[PDB]
């Protein structure tokens, strides 16, 4: 149950006349995010409560590995790409996560 | 800060709206329980059918609360009786928020 992963949880919202654009962009993000290094998951989804709000779920390895996502290029291009479908309201956190507990499956 | 819970399920194409329905419905009951700080259910866009959930709890014990509750054991059935097998759920102990956008 020791982990040095790292989540993160991003939230963002589009609106009818972008949000078909962001699914794809979203999707094509997460394709190529998946294969950054100690990228444990990159999982792109829509809000079964609130159609047009998405979420951004990833895992990494450390910190270090999140880091290098970060801070190699292409992070403002993603950014841009959303702003370009005038998402204003990306709000990313992460979290080291200092206990890995199954509860169940 | 807080214990996050990360959760993935999937039904066949036959139950996945009712499924849905399901999933928002335990949101709306899980958000207004103590301790609950975020509750979502999401669909992978990369994947139809393949669901998200999301929650935030203010400390372990809450989230435990929250395990425990005879609605819960009743949501659990509900999802066995859409045939759903493959519920997995992970909960971490989260430090400090790492703000990196907005």
């Amino acid at each position: 149950r020791r982990t040095t992963m790292v989540i993160s949880h991003g939230t963002l919202s589009a609106s009818a006349e972008h949000a078909a654009h962001l699914r794809q962009l979203l999707v094509h993000i997460a394709q190529a995010t998946r294969q950054e290094d100690g990228c444990l998951l990159y999982l792109v989804s829509e809000d079964l409560s609130q159609p047009g709000h998405f979420l951004i779920t990833e895992h990494w390895d450390n910190l270090g590995a999140m880091h290098t996502h970060l801070a190699l290029p292409g992070v403002t291009q993603a950014i841009d790409a959303l702003k370009h479908l005038n998402v204003t309201d990306l709000k990313i956190t992460a979290y080291e996560a200092g206990e890995a507990i199954n509860i169940m499956g």
